[PDB]
């Protein structure tokens, strides 16, 4: 049903569905079994920053995740998104918890998309930047358990009043306007997404992760995509 | 019903509803009878550029319209938009023709909105730029007779196959995402809009004009707003 | 000699040269005696943010200074900068200490200047953003006691090893490239500057302040401009 | 002496120094003998647009050159610029003519450089856009025969009063501020450059080409770099 391209910050190793034995960042092209992963030294309670970049000339989706004072983790995958996605897509953030949990807090999110045509000076562009989320964020489509406004942050999954993360939670936030990522006259199409997050768990084993994703405009959370499926995929195939 | 704040490029003088006896640019705050106008030496068949700027500290909405090789026309009006508009609005372009006509072609449109909060480094921003419009422009809400794709332009009003403008036409195009123009913690809110247009008429008297407007998110063309009402207002009060 | 237009964050009231009896923000047009001031509830040890905006259509230079969780202070002054400054200027930050002192630390600085011409799609722009300063910042001209790199910050005035601010210090940092703020064909010229600062003093009376300024490209610190003259003016006239 | 990384739009095939037998675009890393080339169907008298992109995660310098209504030509090369260039560089445009000639007119030039650090929200950026060049362009360093102001364009090489291109001409224009392309704490460094050009020759064989280049900050035209050496290299090694 949905077409999903995502960059996951997977906190919990589900080795039975192909995760490596550690937190990792991965690039998912229509399956939760990442096409490429990289070890991520996830820091519980620390604010991290993820940068995702791509352009149609190189056809390489790359992501860099870093924590202050720490070395970054980066993952890249050669993929032509014109062959995977529709030309009009929606971009968003997704997160889930299952039996194990963590807060999936987003403190800021910026995205820039550019479609440059072969006509001189013809660039179409979309850019949004959120450094504060209000309770009435009308330009975001919140799905599942995602809420905004709490300390001006976006909480992708359920957090009880006392700051505790809840299990079996799934939430997604998508920018309201469709994003144009391909057009017949485009000579170069590119996008850049950056978001800072705070994954905090009272447990030694947080789960399940946050994912930046791009999908068909009408994408909705697949039934049963809590836990390991990151609110992105209906099954683990 | 709708709350409209608009900057009009009025090509036809309807002196009975307060227009001056010449093409003029004006600032309309909830009425077609401009609060302030300035003579506009409209050039039939030439591509013009309109720049609209505003910020919540100065509370002055200003517009500058120019043609290559010609002197600009500028109009400014002191108005606090927080007292007029809702905090979530939609921005768009509107145009009409009545008994007299003209093409109301938009060749490019860019808009930048910024809400800076009192938290260090906390700027929320939205920016879109269209230098080419495709037939399937999913991020625009087209109302009335407005169409996109024709020579990669946005035609706000009806143009027949042979390039002739049609009379009694009204069309509007609004950016799909709501725009946040005020928030309790904002120290400065500002927006900038620029659009290039081509008004061409086979007649000595073109009508009726193009208007950049900001309105409540669910705004729709008022019944009978063709001609002098610019597809913006239901009557001439 | 130098032509200076500055927005000062004056921490010390020198009532004999016209300062009000409190910390204030003011707009200085070629004199340290501000043309307009506003009370500033300066917060020692807290990071503040100053926003300065101006455009040639309105001819109003406005500044907003805020601290997290506190109400902002704003000052505006109607001034046509084309009548004061050359068309090519340098922009910078200046600060001083005299008998009383404070640290004049800059944590980030961004500036955007735009000159839009009457030719369709003809915008000239310059934008720089510094959120981290390195020891070898080659695109900044550091004058006086200003240094960069220390905790990735820009220290406008002398701070000894143990973090103590030094008295009788003056330092300025200017962006290396000249900025074009006027041109014969420009229909609208505008600039926006934002910088976050940390003024900390061990004393109950910090002095003297930080100022965002615009000057002739070859501007240098006037002899004896420590203390009340903010490293900007040669005397108090 | 100088370290040059350039993307050339070579109009004249000098097969003896390795050029293919046609106009081509190539990526030059410290030698005029391109590391990679692509056939370019150069259109005499037409305005073209070149887009150059690069980021430190992928380490791929790519360029796309297009003409309205024509298919683009693109060339990419895997190169880690941190291993070639200094961390502070100057970016510019260069052009030459030899026995054969052409006008090397630049109508617009924009460049964006970004250095994102591992500290949350820490992006340093530089962006400039020139859509009109004036006679007194103080933020450009013009070398050789390059001049600005003529029809608001930048003429890299000599053009006589009657619009005729002159032979044995070499000119370069560099942005005044140094550009920071690497820093120890940077997690991702990227740049994007776009420029539109008009190469027009009265002859069937125009020469020699235009090149976008990045070099050590103090770069100057090598002696004898007219013609095939593009005002970039001292010899053909
Ligand atoms: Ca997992
Ligand atoms: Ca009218
Ligand atoms: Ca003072
Ligand atoms: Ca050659």
């Amino acid at each position: 049903a949905d077409t999903i391209v995502a960059v996951e910050l997977d906190t919990y190793p589900n080795t039975d569905i192909g995760d490596p034995s550690y937190p990792h960042i991965g690039i998912d092209i229509k399956s939760v079994r990442s096409k490429k992963t990289a070890k991520w030294n996830m820091q519980n309670g620390k604010v991290g920053t993820a940068h995702i970049i791509y352009n149609s000339v190189d056809k390489r989706l790359s992501a860099v995740v870093s924590y202050p004072n720490a070395d970054s983790a980066t993952v890249s995958y050669d993929v032509d998104l014109d062959n995977v996605l529709p030309e009009w897509v929606r971009v968003g953030l997704s997160a889930s918890t299952g039996l194990y949990k963590e807060t999936n807090t987003i403190l800021s999110w910026s995205f820039t998309s550019k479609l440059k045509s072969n006509s001189t000076h013809e660039t179409n562009a979309l850019h949004f930047m959120f450094n504060q989320f209000s309770k009435d964020q009308k330009d975001l489509i919140l799905q599942g358990d995602a809420t905004t406004g709490t300390d001006g942050n976006l909480e992708l999954t359920r957090v009880s009043s006392n700051g505790s993360p809840q299990g079996s939670s799934v939430g997604r936030a998508l920018f309201y306007a469709p994003v144009h990522i391909w057009e017949s006259s485009a000579v170069v199409a590119s996008f850049e997404a950056t978001f800072t997050f705070l994954i905090k768990s009272p447990d030694s084993h947080p789960a399940d992760g946050i994912a930046f994703f791009i999908s068909n405009i009408d994408s909705s959370i697949p039934s049963g995509s809590t836990g390991r499926l990151l609110g992105l995929f209906p099954d683990a195939n």
